[PDB]
């Protein structure tokens, strides 16, 4: 797998398959991460960053190595590090796809709205890219959502979703420990055979990372 970093070190992407990348910043010392998708009509990403500048930061990054536009973004919920460059999203009229529920969430911590477009289960196609997303009901946040390429069979569980690293559940100051298994065991009966799971924060895994969630949660 490679892996590209900026100047100061604080972004890298680094490859899961052929248009398939995963995105990861740093913000107050904390990692996180998204995806980048390289499609024929742009890039996609699931997820921006902690704020704008980091959000720049990775558009000028993947811009010029893909050599396309950023067309659009999923986000996951309205916590920072998922929505954080929303400003700098809608200022360069790149689409902010979210659910209803996440913008709404959004305007009540006060970022700019994303789209609320997004239904429970979503079907989007981006050049030759299909991509789905799913609500799987109440964990991390009220409104976390997964993102399934079924072409790769790769799941983004997003902050949904712990590192084998991770030792607790993390901030549950917005969380819903007791919908979190049922949540997790939803994502476990829709996506049967998984090839790959990107978590929030931390190394990317198989379906382990989905038990391994559960066990957190016991
Ligand atoms: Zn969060
Ligand atoms: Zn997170």
């Amino acid at each position: 797998k490679t892996v590209i970093k900026n100047e100061t070190g604080t972004i890298s992407i680094s490859q899961l398959n052929k248009n398939v990348w995963v995105h990861t910043e740093l913000g107050s010392a904390v990692p996180s991460n998204g995806l980048v998708l390289n499609t024929s009509k742009g890039l996609v990403l699931v997820d921006s960053s902690w704020d704008d500048k980091l959000t720049k930061e990775l558009i000028e990054m993947v811009e010029k190595k893909f050599q396309k536009r950023v067309t659009d973004v999923i986000i996951t919920h309205a916590h920072a590090d998922r929505i954080g460059g929303i400003k700098t999203l809608k200022e360069r009229g790149i689409k902010a796809h979210s659910t209803a529920l996440t913008a709404e969430l959004a305007k009540k911590n006060g970022y700019e709205e994303p789209l609320g477009d997004l239904q429970t289960v979503t079907n989007l196609k981006f050049g030759n890219m299909k991509v789905e997303t799913f609500y799987p009901g109440k964990g991390h946040t009220e409104d976390n959502i997964v993102v399934w390429l079924p072409q790769y069979n790769i799941l983004v569980g997003g902050c949904l979703v712990k590192s084998t690293s991770a030792k607790d559940l993390g901030n549950v100051a917005d969380a819903y420990v007791n919908e979190w298994s049922t949540s997790i065991e939803n994502v476990l009966k829709r996506y049967r055979n998984i090839n790959a799971v990107v978590p929030g924060h931390g190394e990317v895994g198989d379906k382990g990372l989905l038990l391994h969630t559960l066990d957190l949660l016991k």
